[PDB]
């Protein structure tokens, strides 16, 4: 609107080639899941186009003085099903059995994207303390109980695999956690920070949360076959 | 703070430590296997936040001086769908190369949840009666249609699993029908009533229908078992 | 009030008759199985509701003294999915381990849809010629990247398949092409051309597309297999 921003811009760019490092990658996954780059693939375009948005101030609405950041939510409501997703089919080589794990996952995974779907729609900063702490809340229950089931669940399934998720769910951890931190203090929340940085911010995490993320995957399997015939 | 309602906290109150009962009942299940405890399970969960967000207000927007109740679709966007999903679960144990009737299903549903979508949205009195005939008109196609298969085609593949779903959308029925009634006339209701009583009436109906298909699907089976390996 | 498009009232009304006149066609149909004709029922039947609020004008909001068309873009989000999805069950008519041709073009059409919205969302005449841009270079990329295993991965798949998907995106890509190429100029897209004509012409493509689609559907298989009693 104002220029001098290319801060949203350059993000855009970032996340094309992103994905296109994986086109001559493909040289990858040669008798192994293809499907594994596949939606990782997905989850850096959407988001890519996102943030080009963000940078031509195409998302915007003033309500009531207040600024709205409808476009900020509706990546994170598209990236982050999948990106959690994403780590269901890691662990998971087959599936056929019924939908208990990935349920309970998908389940409480709805009414966290809720409390970020409104918290950013906040026009006062008084109602948006408590939604606030109700995502939290949310999350607090559901790490307790996937904290025992991580060894105690798979003690009968697979023990390697229990070993695999330990680390797999810590960084997750780190990420998930990451976020409500920033929102406790500084801007769009309670601090005395320009709004200029307030996006500076929330840019660059989900970006450290992406790289971080890719590299995780890869670590996972750590495993090169040759068999496809 | 100034709105005296405190109706809409003790709602979600008492959803809170509804899904909480089950989780001390885990040490066994009754009626139904874990499964379908599990999708019982997150229909309440998401609902309750919804409700409390209705008593801080958060959730309606003020447009040339009509107020919306976005946030009230939303709250039957989520659960309705599952609502009639988890039913369908019900009756079907296995699944493979049958989903044309879940197929069927599913689409009609869609129609319907999209006309009190709108049906909330509306500008003016005038176009909202034009949109709720919409409504009702695919409902009493989708109802005609049901009612005679509902023995018709099951005469071949299960007889006794057409007794069951003979009774199942009985109160399926009785519920989708009371909605629309107070849908009639009035301030969405029965008429003659203020608009504080009007939100209490659409608060209490719900939770008449949450509850209701809850021991419904318990007495629905009836096993009993005690069967692990 | 003050009636003056009809054109929209007309629509839905024949709409309406169209998948009825399959309800007594029902004993027998032109080729493709029930369930061909399951998705192709929810098409139309959706589809015709849309434009009959066109009529009634509820949909757009006036905003800045620019008019949104909310309505038009929704239409785009349930049926385009479901446009191409149709397609798909139509080539592969059993799945059990695959998740990679259809994960594919599911994923890409996200993205096109995504544009396609903010197209109309769009306040400005100049950051819509951007957005434009944004969804045509997307489909360029998955287009180029379609048409070489069109033939090439399915050279050892299924010879016979390959070439009915050969036709089968060929009138694909005229009508997918066809809306850019009138997004180009004209209305909505800085032009000379009365408003009133847009909205005749953007109506009179989908209704060309629906109807250009299900003879195509219908001629992909052309076969009649008697096998139940
Ligand atoms: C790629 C972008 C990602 C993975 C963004 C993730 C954002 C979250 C996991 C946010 C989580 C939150 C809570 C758990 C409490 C409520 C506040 C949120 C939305 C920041
Ligand atoms: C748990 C909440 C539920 C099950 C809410 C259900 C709401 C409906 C079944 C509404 C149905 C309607 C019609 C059938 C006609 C149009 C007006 C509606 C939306 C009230
Ligand atoms: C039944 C209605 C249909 C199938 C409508 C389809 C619309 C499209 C395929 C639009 C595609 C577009 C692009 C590929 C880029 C330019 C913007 C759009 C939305 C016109």
């Amino acid at each position: 609107m104002n220029l001098e921003s290319l801060l949203h811009w350059i993000y855009v760019a970032g996340m094309t080639i992103g994905a296109l490092h994986f086109w001559s990658l493909s040289r990858n996954p040669r008798g192994v899941p293809q499907y594994e780059y596949l939606v990782a693939m997905f989850i850096p375009i959407w988001s890519g186009l996102a943030y080009m948005a963000m940078a031509i101030d195409q998302g915007k609405v003033e309500a009531a003085g207040q600024i709205a950041h409808y476009a900020r939510y509706i990546d994170w409501m598209v990236t982050t099903p999948l990106l959690l997703l994403s780590l269901s089919w890691t662990a998971m080589q087959f599936i056929k059995k019924d939908w208990t794990l990935i349920g309970f996952l998908m389940s409480t995974q709805i009414v966290v994207i809720t409390s970020g779907l409104i918290a950013d729609l906040s026009e006062r900063d008084w109602v948006r303390y408590l939604w606030y702490i109700c995502g939290v809340c949310a999350f607090l229950i559901i790490l307790w109980g996937i904290w025992n089931p991580l060894r105690a669940k798979t003690r009968t399934q697979s023990s390697e695999l229990a070993n695999l998720y330990d680390k797999l769910v810590t960084y997750f951890t780190v990420l998930w956690i990451g976020y409500p931190i920033v929102w406790i203090i500084g801007p769009s929340g309670f601090g005395w920070i320009n709004q200029t940085i307030d996006t500076f911010l929330f840019c660059l995490l989900p970006f450290f949360s992406k790289v971080g993320f890719s590299f995780l995957d890869l670590h996972g399997l750590r495993n090169l076959n040759d068999s496809r015939q």
